[PDB]
């Protein structure tokens, strides 16, 4: 009913292997175009049993990526400071390349994080954001690093850990994780199954305030929390 | 004739917006304040107004901000402090002082009693009124947010007063016709008033709320960083 199909020219994608991976497969649209807050409520639901909290916040903010009233495509939220973020797991920081696609050496971090284990899990994923953090610093004259960025960047981990693994623990097998983003494809060939437990706020957020701890984070300095309004 | 101006009933839904009250009160948007989704926001300040998509659009994506629904908001949702609602509103009090929502006649005072001696309100005398209620809230309200987000809205808001109610080119409103809006929520029609036949767009807004700016003598509270509050 919804096989996976590498993106056309014509099929707008994000920076989020989450929205990106439910379009491949047709729960979203799969040009990318024309998305609604329901529409994501109910892919999110129907890929990865991800409830409507999480959901319709995020998605009304991505709608300020877009000059369309009630609908964004996936390539709008690629506007940098308004969910897109500096250090990224996967993409380059805006100031330093491309934001938008998936990067083999970026990526190289989390590929190569929890060494001689065949999961990801908190631990692992708290010196990921660390060592991430760390690279953008260096060489980032314009890092944006604020309580927002950090907040949002703990979630995303939380994320890949609850959606390609296990919504209670935050333990992920590796070669899923690594299907997920490179491949932006739900792992089926691979025996990965849609959570029968539902993702909602309540199992996220102990996982990324445990990824919080694990991640040894500081704001930077002079720099206020902000949502960029518009394209 | 299809858009008669009713006062809301007991259980009608209201905003802290002149602009999108005067819209329910006539019908362009639902008399009940419930159920607004973005495009009925732009066909609404069309309808009545003359006002383009633009602003319009932008308005009502944070208005969403302020409402647990999907796709909708209530008007009484836009009350929600610190998402739009702001200290130093020309005719509401301050969230820490009192009501942030109901049309408030002693708040209302200094705008009324702007332009002394004028039939007109205009520029000069909006940016006297912002000055005025900031130096109010300033020394009343101990919790008073004051960044260059809610300076920037207020200046929008005072233009769009003098724009929807008065003459969209040169930001000069007739009196009666800005006290009709404020007090009752009514186009005043049965006084005169006519919709723009200009439209009413960022370009024509922006320059008014950048006059109105200049006149404000506004300085940021210095501690305070701009913010949307993202949920209520
Ligand atoms: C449905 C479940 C979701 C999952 C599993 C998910 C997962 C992720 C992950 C793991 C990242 C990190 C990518 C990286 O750092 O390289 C990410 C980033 C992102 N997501 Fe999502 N996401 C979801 C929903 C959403 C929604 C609803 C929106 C917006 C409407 C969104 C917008 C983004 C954006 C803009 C980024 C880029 C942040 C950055 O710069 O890395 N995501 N998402
Ligand atoms: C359509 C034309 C509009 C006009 C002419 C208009 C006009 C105004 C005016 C004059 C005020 C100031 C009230 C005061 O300070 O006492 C105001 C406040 C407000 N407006 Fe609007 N508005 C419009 C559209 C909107 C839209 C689309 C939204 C939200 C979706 C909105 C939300 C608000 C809110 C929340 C306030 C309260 C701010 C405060 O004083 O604390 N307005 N509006
Ligand atoms: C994440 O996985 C790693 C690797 O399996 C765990 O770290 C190891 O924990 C074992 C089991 O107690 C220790 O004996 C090893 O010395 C640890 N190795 C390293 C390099 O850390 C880690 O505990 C896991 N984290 C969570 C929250 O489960
Ligand atoms: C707004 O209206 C006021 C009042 O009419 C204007 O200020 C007056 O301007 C006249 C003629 O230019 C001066 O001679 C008066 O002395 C002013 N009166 C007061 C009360 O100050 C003001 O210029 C108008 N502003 C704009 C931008 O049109
Ligand atoms: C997820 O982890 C919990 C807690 O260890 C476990 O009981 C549950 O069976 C796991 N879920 C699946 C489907 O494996
Ligand atoms: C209007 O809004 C509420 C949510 O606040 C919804 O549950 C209700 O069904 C809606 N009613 C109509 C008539 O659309
Ligand atoms: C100011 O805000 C704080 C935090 O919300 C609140 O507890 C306090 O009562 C407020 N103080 C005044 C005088 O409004
Ligand atoms: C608005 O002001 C302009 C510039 O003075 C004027 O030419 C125009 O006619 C005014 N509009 C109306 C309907 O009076
Ligand atoms: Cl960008
Ligand atoms: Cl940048
Ligand atoms: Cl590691
Ligand atoms: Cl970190
Ligand atoms: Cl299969
Ligand atoms: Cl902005
Ligand atoms: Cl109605
Ligand atoms: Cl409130
Ligand atoms: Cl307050
Ligand atoms: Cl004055
Ligand atoms: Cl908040
Ligand atoms: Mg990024
Ligand atoms: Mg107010």
């Amino acid at each position: 009913q919804h096989p996976w199909k590498a993106p056309g020219p014509n099929d707008l994608r994000s920076p989020c292997p989450g929205l990106n991976t439910l379009a491949n497969h047709g729960f979203l649209p799969r040009n990318g175009r024309n998305i609604t807050i329901p529409m994501i409520v109910q892919a999110g639901f129907d890929g990865y049993n991800v409830q409507p909290d999480i959901l319709i916040l995020a998605a009304k903010v991505g709608l300020l990526t877009s000059p369309e009233p009630d609908t964004f495509t996936l390539d709008d939220l690629k506007l940098h400071g308004t969910i897109e973020h500096d250090a990224s797991l996967s993409r380059e920081d805006f100031a330093l390349g491309d934001n938008l696609h998936f990067n083999e050496a970026i990526f190289n971090t989390l590929a190569n994080s929890n060494p001689g284990s065949d999961v990801y899990n908190i631990t692992s994923a708290g010196q990921v954001l660390k060592d991430r953090l760390a690279d953008s610093l260096a060489r980032n004259p314009n890092v944006t690093n604020t309580g927002k960025e950090f907040t949002i960047r703990t979630l995303e981990s939380a994320f890949y850990l609850s959606v390609m693994g296990n919504a209670t623990t935050g333990e992920a097998p590796k070669n899923f994780v690594q299907i997920f983003f490179r491949e932006e494809r739900l792992p089926i060939e691979e025996g990965w199954k849609r959570s029968t437990t539902p993702i909602t706020s309540d199992t996220l957020n102990p996982i990324a305030g445990q990824i919080s701890e694990a991640s040894n984070w500081k704001p930077n300095p002079d720099q206020c929390p902000w949502i960029v309004l518009s394209p």
